[PDB]
């Protein structure tokens, strides 16, 4: 019943290696040469958004000697090449000459405005994707990362909008795993800002807010419990990618191609799994065997990430240069 | 002669009477083969600083298929192939196998530790540059940019830190320009904390830090003043970056080869004149001439980046992979 994180690391080091790790792993969901670019310089005015971060405001320089201005000011961008909307209806026509209308939207299902020459979603198959594993959204937050992980309790659990079927397989699942549950769903550590009272050291010197504490919290816990809202293809969130973030090993619910996004031996799959019950065994078997509980670090420690980097190669940190680049290709204004 | 205050209405009768095309025909730092890479992933563990901000933390996707971990935390990277230290001691002695040592110092003079194997300053000829041109560091800032430049008042300047040669060359050059000083030398506003007390929309609405507010003040002015503290080649620091991030002109005096950072027209060098007095009847001229005024944004409105595109490739905000990329070259732990 293991808590000394580094510990486990080296007892892993003497036994496995990172060598047998790498013969073992030796063994299309994401978007993948400077001949189509017609512009070397791309301006992108986000003229509408719900969410989008203002961190994302840079004149950035991208491949090929290409520049590309993002920005939510009209006055350091007044005739931009493209204009972004977030959740945002874009004009109903576009004439050449006008700039290039790009709608964005990362919820689940795909939904293009209709309006739009191009379209930002985190599915590979639209014009420019966009996925979560990315540090940009939510940056500002606490660093973190504790070095003692709980010796009870195994699993972390947050969710605020309880839906039926997540709340249902949640309950079922916790109640054969010790675990602490610090959303308004299924709350077992009784008020509502918990995180910051057991781990005081988490709390963000600029801040509150739910996600600048996040990593931090999740970093004292042997696994953390992700279960998306929607189950749908390349459809991976946060609840995930953090949790890769924080040195804790995710129980995922979600998107079936998961496995085309997330490195090689780090997540656990609940939908391979007969049983709830086989599952809640594994993970009780895992949380006192810490040689193989860093089998599900091993990825990272020896920079064996498989498709891991694709996926981070096109998060929202590189979507600017990305877009910059596709809207390069098609003339700008001119398309 | 037009003392005009209309930023939009400027660059608008500049494009209708010099237009892009007229400008485009007008008119060291380190450039880059993935063969040299003998490492596929690399870590980098910050194990000291004074400065470097906890958002550069990230796994990062870099050229060449290589992958970045870059971080503070020792439970992240508990065995890093590189040791950065930021304006700290490093290790008396390096072992093979023991984690390269990197020493860092952006401040002028390029001082090393003699206890590094790798050496970061802002200079191309050091092991890796990182120039001032990013947009990471204090990523918390308010993003307005005013669409109204100041009628009556032309310069800003802010400097706090009194060195006696800057002082006497900001007192004689500031007595011939109307001009806000809200630092604590040569201040002429009444006092600390005057810029929120002019532009309260400049409020950065988390904690009130000294940096929240610089650029969304600046871009009131149409000239901001640029000093730097030390004057040797390469030493081009924020106080002119700030200015080209906030559509304001900045009047530097700072290093000698300050052109081959800037866009073309896009600052005024004090030193090209011959006296400060032609220096502000330049400037004050300037300021009437709202047309030769967006001159000097059409760098910006143009995308004629000239050798800013490269300055800003190789700032801060790259620092990791290219810090990775060279790591790799030289087989991290095994050099
Ligand atoms: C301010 O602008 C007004 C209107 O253009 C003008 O009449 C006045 O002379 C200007 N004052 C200064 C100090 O530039």
């Amino acid at each position: 019943p293991f808590t000394d994180i580094i510990s486990a690391f080296k007892k892993w080091d003497s036994q496995v290696g990172c060598a047998r790790f790498r013969e073992k792993y030796r063994n299309g969901s994401l978007q993948e040469k400077c001949d189509g670019l017609k512009m070397e310089h791309v301006s992108v005015l986000v003229k509408g958004w719900t969410w989008i971060p203002d961190n994302l405001d840079n004149l950035y320089s991208c491949r090929c000697g290409l520049s590309c201005l993002w920005t939510k000011s009209s006055v350091l961008v007044d005739k931009p090449d493209a204009l972004l909307f977030e959740t945002t209806t874009p004009p109903l026509q576009r004439r050449s000459g006008d700039p290039l209308r790009v709608y964005m939207d990362l919820e689940a299902g795909r939904k293009r405005s209709g309006l739009e020459d191009m379209f930002i979603s985190y599915h590979a198959k639209d014009d420019v994707q966009s996925t979560y594993a990315g540090a940009l959204f939510h940056n500002g937050r606490n660093y973190q990362v504790s070095s003692y992980k709980n010796n009870d309790t195994l699993v972390y659990w947050s969710s605020s909008r309880c839906l039926p079927q997540r709340n249902r397989l949640a309950k079922n699942l916790l109640s054969l795993l010790p675990h602490h549950s610090f959303g308004k769903c299924l709350n077992n550590v009784g008020g509502p800002d918990m995180a910051l009272s057991l781990y005081p050291e988490c709390n963000n010197d600029a801040s509150p807010r739910w996600w600048d504490h996040l990593h931090c919290a999740m970093s004292h816990y042997k696994f953390v419990l992700a279960i998306e809202n929607t189950v749908t293809e390349s459809y991976v969130t946060e609840k995930l990618f953090y949790a890769l973030d924080s040195v804790s090993v995710p129980i995922y619910f979600g998107a079936p191609n998961v496995w085309d996004f997330v490195p090689p031996h780090s997540i656990i799959d609940g939908t391979k799994f007969k049983s709830l019950e086989a599952l809640a065994s594994y993970v009780k078997d895992l949380a006192n065997d810490p040689v193989a509980y860093a089998e599900y670090h091993a990825w990272r420690r020896c920079g064996v990430l498989g498709n891991y980097g694709k996926t981070r190669a096109v998060s929202l940190d590189t979507l600017p240069c990305r877009l910059c680049e596709a809207v390069s290709r098609r003339g700008g204004r001119n398309a």
